[PDB]
C-alpha cells in the first residue's frame, strides 16, 4: 500500500510465493532432493547433447537473453491448454521469428511461476511442440 | 565385440542413445526449445529458494558427489511404481542415513538414463516423498 | 524534451546530482574521505559477523536483488518520520513476508537518492526497528 | 497478440530485425567480415588512445552505464538531421548535464536499431560534434 | 591470563564485542537489514562518482592501505569532539601530508570499534571536515 | 635518426598521430563519445548475430590473428577507390582463400591508419562487398 | 601382493613405465625435446583447423570425455596390424554410433600404454581410417 | 599482388595450406579423431613424467618461447635425412647452448609446415637424438 | 539392499560413518576446533618446506593422483602394526617403485577410513618410515 | 646481531628451524610421505563433514583469521600437559568467548612450532577437549 | 650455419647470454639474491607512488607496449655516454612525441641486453634526464 | 601527537617520503620514465633465468616472504660501507641460514627507503656478495 508503488509489493509478494509451499521442514526437505535430482539430470542432459543441439539453445539463449536483459500461473487450477490453442492459432496467423522466440519466453515465465513440477514439464512438452512448426524449425535451420 | 572390452561398447550405445530421439530437425530444435525452458526453470527455482532449502541441498550435495566421485529406465514401458514400493520397503526396515542416500542417488541414475521428461520427473516427484521418511528428515534437520 | 524520452532526462538529471554537491575541489576531497571511511568501517562489520547474521543478510539479498534484477529524498527538508510512520501501519495490517522485504528495497532506494550522510543512516536505523517486527523476525529465523 | 503482451511480441520482432539483412550466405558472410574489421579498429583505437581520452571514455561509461543497469531508425528512409536539430535546440535551452548523458544514450540506441552502418557512423559523428558543447566539455574536464 | 599473552585475550574480547550487541534473534536480523541498507548505498554511491573523486578515494587507499599492510570508542559515552578538536590543533601546527593521512587512518579504527551506527557516521562527517584543511586538498590535488 | 633504428622512431610518430586530432579539450570529449557509441553499437550488433555469422567470423579470426601473431592511409586525401578496384582484380585472378583473407588483414590496417571514421567505414564496406565474391563465399560456407 | 589389492600395484607399476625409459639423463632430455616439438606442432595444428573440424573434435571429446568420466601394448612388439583388422571386422558387422566411439577410446588407451612415438602415431593413423567408415563419417556430420 | 605485400599472401597461402588436405567430410573427420587421440596421448604422457623430466622441458619453453616472442615441409618429397645431417655438422663444430636450442625451433617450425603426421614424429624422434649431443645435456643438466 | 546396488548402500554407509562420531553439540564444535588446528598446522608447515621437499611432494602427488583419477580401519580395535609389517615384508621383495607408491595410497586410504586423529597420524609416521626404504629414496631422488 | 634487529635474526632462525630435522635426503622422503598422507585425510575429512560442522568451522576461521591479520614447542621435551591444566583454570574463571578463541590461536601456534608430528595432534586433541567447555559449546551453537 | 637462419642462431645466442655470468652455484645464488631485493623494491617503489605518476607510467607502457607488440650492450666496456649525447642532438632537433617514446624503447632494450647491473641503472638514470625534456614533459602532461 | 599513537604518524611521513623527490612535473616524468625501464629490465631478466635460479629465488621468497608476512637510509648521507662491514662480521661468527636470510630482508628494507636508485642498487650488489659466503650458498644448494 502506500507510500510504496503497488506493483513493487506484489512483485515481492510473487518472488516469496514459494514459502507457502515450504511449511514443514519435511517439504523443504523434499524440495532439496527434487531440485538435487532435476538438477542432476538436466546437467547429465546437456553433457549427452551434440553440437548441432547446442548450438539450437545457443540461437534461443541469444535471443531470448537479449530481450530479457534489454527488458494465474501460481494458481491450483492451472489452464495450459488454453493458452496452448491460443497460441497455436497465433502461429498459424502470424509467421515471423520473433512471436515464436516470444512464445518460448512468455511459457518460460509461466514455468517459473509454476510451483507444481509435474505440471510444469507437461506445459513445456506441450507447448514446445507447439512452438516448433515448420515455420520455426525451417529459421533455426536457417540461422544455425 | 572383441578385441574391445565389452562393458565398453554398452557404455558407449548407452551415452549416444539420446540420438535415437532426435531423428528429426524437429527434434534437435524441440529438443533445443525444451532444455532453455527446462534450464532457465530450474535456475530460477534455485533463485528463490532460502538458505534452509540451501543447506538441506548443500547436504545431499556433499554426500552424493563424494561417493559419485570416489566411485530398463531408457524403456518405452518404464516401471517406476515397483521400484518406489522396493524402495519404501527397504526404509522401514533400514533406518540408516547411508540407504536413504543411496536411493537418492540410484534414483538420480534411472532420471539421466530416462529419455521421457514427464516420466521422468513425475518418478523425482514420487520417490523424493518415499525417500523423504521421518528418518530421513530429521537426518537432514539434525546435520544442517 | 522532445524527441528524447522525458523520463529519459529526468533518469539522467537523477543520476547526476551527487556533482551539486561536488562543487569545489574541498567537496571532493572530503567525500573521498568519508566514503573510504565508511567502506572500510563497513568492511570491518561484516568481518566480525558470525554465520547466524550473515545467513540473515544472505536471505535479505536472496529475495531483494532477485526482485531488483527482475524489475523527495533529495530534498534539503526530507522526513523520513511520516514515512517511518506510514510504513508501521502497512506492518501492522499486512503480515505477508512480502511487504515486509518491500520496504527494505524501498528505503535502500530513499537511501540511494539522499545526499545527506547523517540523515541516510538514521532512516536507516529508525526503519529497521519498524521492519523488524515480531513477524519479520519469525519468519527471517523460520526460513534461515 | 493475445495470450502473449504485445509489448513483448514487438521486442522480439524487434530483436531479429539484422535477419532480414542476412537472406544470403553472401549477406551472412559480409557481415562477418565488416564485423572483424570493425571490431579490429576499434580495439586498436583505444590502444592508441591516452589516458587523458580514457577517462573521459569512463566518465560516459560511468553515467550511462548506471542509468541503463537502473532501467523509425531501422527504416530506409531515416532523418539524423532533424534529430540533430533537435538536440542541437533542446541543448541551447538546458545546460544540464543530465540531458547532454541523455542525447548520448538517446543516440547510441538509434545506432542500435539502425541496421545501416555508413549512416550510422554519419549520425555518431553528426551527434557527437552536436552534444559536445562548450557545457558538456566543461562538465567532463570538470569532474575527470 | 597467563600462559596466554594477555594482549592476546584483549584482542580477542575486543573482536567479539559485537556479539554483546547481538543478543536477541531480533538484534541479529535489524543487523542484518541495517547492512543490506548501507551496504547497498554505500556501493550505489561509489557508482555515482566522477573519475575525479575515485582518484581522490584511490590516493587515499595506496597511503593508507600501504602503512596498515605494513604495520574507549566502543564505550556508550562516547566523545568525538575532543578528539576532533585535538585533531584540528595537531593539523595547524604540522603541515605534512602523512599527519593527515595518519588522522585518517585513526578516525576509521574508532570508526571500526564502534558500535553506533549514528554517532560513527556522524565522527566521519566531523572529523573529515577537519582532515580536509587547505594544506590536504593542495596535497590531494596536487599528486593526483 | 642515428644511435636509433629508423625503422622504429617512424613506428612510433605512426603510433601517436592520433595525438594531432586531439589537439583541444573538445577534441577529447568527442572522440570519447564517438568511441562510446560506436563500442556500444558494435557490442550490440555481435549480441544480435546468430551462430551461423558467429562462426563465419570465428573463421576469420582463426586465419587472420593467427597470420598476424605469427607476423598514405592517414592522410587527408585517401583513396580506397582505386586499391578497391587493384583488389577486385586481385581476386579475378587468384582463386586461393589465402588472398581473400590476405585482403581482410591489408583492409583493416588501413583502417587502423585511417584518422577519420566515415571514411573508414565506408572503406569496409565497399571492401567487404570486393572480397566476398562467390569463390569467398563458398570457402567460407565449406569449412564452417 | 597382500594387505595390498593385488589390482593396486600393477596399475602403479603401469603408471611408472616410463621410468624404465628415463634410465639416463640424455633420455630425460631426448624426451624433453620430443614433448617440445610434438607439442607445439599440436598446439598448431589445432591453431590452423577450421570451425567445421573443430566441431568433429566437439564431438569426440563431447562422447569419449562422458563415457571416461563416468567410468601388450607397452611391449617391445606390438600389433596394431591385428588389431587394427579386428576392429575392421566389428564395424562391418555392427552399425552403431557407439562401437565407433568405443574404438576410438580403446585405441587411445593403447596410445597411452605405447611407450614408441613411432608406433603410436602410426597406429592413430591407421586406426583413424578404420574408424572412419561411410557410417561413421554419416553420423558426425548428421549431429554436428 | 599489388597494393598487398606479397611476403602477406604468401603467409596466408601458407596458413590454409591445411585446407588442401582437408577436401572431403572424411578428411575432416579423420583429422578429428587423429587429434583427439594426439592430443590424449600427450596430456598423458606429460603428467607421467616426473619433474626431473618437466624442469627440462621448461628449460626448453624459457628459451625456445622467449625468442619467438621477441621474434619444402609442406611437400611430398620431404628430406629430413639431409636437414639432420647438416644440423650434424654444425653440432660438431659450434658448442655453444643457443645453436641447439635454435636447431629445436627450427625443427619445430619444419614440423608445424609438415601436413604428414608420420613423417613429423620420425623427424622430431631423429632430431631430438642429433640435438642432444653430449654438450646439450651437460648444459641441461647445468643450468636445471 | 535390492533393486539397489548392494555395493552401492555399503559405500554411502561408508561415506556418512563420521556422523556416528558427531552425536552431540559438542562433538560438532571439537571437531570443528581440531579440523581448525590441524589445517593451519598442515597449512604453516607447507609454508616452510624448501623446495627440494616441495619437489619430492609433487613427485607422490604426480604418481599418486594419476592412479587414482584413473581408477577394519573405521572398528576401535584397528592393527596398524601387523599391516606395517606385511608392507615391511612386500617391500624386501618387490624393489619396484609402484608398490612402494602403491603402499602410500593404501595407507593414505587407511587414513581417510580412521575415525581416530591420534592413530591416524602414528599409522602415517610408522608407515612413512617404512615406505621410505633406500630404494623408494634413491627413486625419489633419480627422477626429482 | 647489530646493526640488525634481535627480534629479526631470532624470527629467521625459528622460521628455518625444520632445516635442522631434514638433514638427510631419507628425511626429506619421509617428510614428503607424511605431508602427503596428512594433506589427502584432512581434504578428505572436510570432504565429509556436513553444513553444520562446516558452518562451526567458519565460526572459528571468521574471529581467529580477523585476530591474525589485523595482528618451548619446538623443544625436545615438551609439556602439554601443564599448559591443557593452565587453559582449564583460565577457563573456568573466565567465561568469555574471546579467551576461548585466543586459547585455540595460541595453540595453534603452539602445533606451528612443534616440529613432532604425533606430540601435536595428541596436543590438538587433549586442548580441544579442554577448549570445547559448555560455554564455549553454548556460544558457538548461538551464533552459527 | 646453414640449413638454420643465421639471423635465428644469433639470436638465441644471445638470449643465453645470462649464462656466462652464471658460471658457479655462488654466481646463481648471488643472481638469485639481486634480484630478489630488486624486484621487492621496484615492487614497494610503484606502491608508493600516487595517481599522478601512474599516470604516467600508463602512458609509456600504452604506446611503448603498442610498438613493441605490433612490431654492443653486453660488452665489457659499455660507452652509455656518447649514446646519451647522440639522443640529447637527436632531441634538440626533433620536437616529436615519437622519437622521446623511441627512445625510451631504445634505452630500455639497452638495459636488456645489458649484464651489468650498476651500469644498467645509471644508464637509466642519465637517459631519463635526457629523454624528459621540456617538450616530452608538456606532452605528458598535455595527455594525461 | 597526542590522541594519535606517535609511532603512526612517523610511519606515515614515511610512506609519503617520496613526495619529496617529486616536486615538479619533470620530477613525476623522470619518475615514470625509470620505473618503466626497470620494471621492464627485471621482467625481462627473469624471463631469461633458468630453472636453476628461479628455484633459488623461490627459495629467498620461502622465508622470507613467510616472516614478513607473520610479522638513516632515506637521507642524503647513506653509509651502505660500514653496515656491509658490520654484515660481514655477524656472518663469520654466525653460521646459521636464518641470519643470512634476515640480511637479506634487512638489506630489502634499506632498499625499500632508499630514494636513490643507483646507491640503492650498489648497496644490493655489494650486499649480495656479502651474504652469498660459503655457508650460505651452501645451504641453498642443499635444500633446492
Amino acid at each position: 500500500v502506500y507510500p510504496l508503488p503497488e506493483n513493487m509489493v506484489y512483485r515481492f509478494d510473487k518472488s516469496t510465493n514459494i514459502l507457502d509451499y515450504l511449511s514443514t521442514e519435511r517439504d523443504h526437505v523434499m524440495m532439496a532432493v527434487r531440485y538435487y535430482m532435476s538438477k542432476q539430470r538436466l546437467d547429465d542432459l546437456y553433457r549427452q547433447l551434440p553440437t548441432k543441439t547446442r548450438s539450437y539453445i545457443d540461437i534461443i539463449n541469444i535471443y531470448c537473453d537479449k530481450v530479457s536483459n534489454d527488458y494465474m500461473a501460481s494458481t491450483k487450477s492451472f489452464t495450459v491448454y488454453d493458452i496452448n490453442n491460443e497460441v497455436n492459432t497465433i502461429m498459424l496467423d502470424n509467421k515471423g521469428l520473433g512471436v515464436r522466440l516470444a512464445t518460448i519466453s512468455f511459457i518460460t515465465e509461466l514455468g517459473r511461476r509454476c510451483m507444481n513440477p509435474v505440471k510444469t514439464i507437461k506445459m513445456f512438452t506441450l507447448l514446445s511442440h507447439t512452438i516448433c512448426d515448420d515455420c520455426f524449425v525451417d529459421y533455426i535451420t536457417d540461422i544455425s
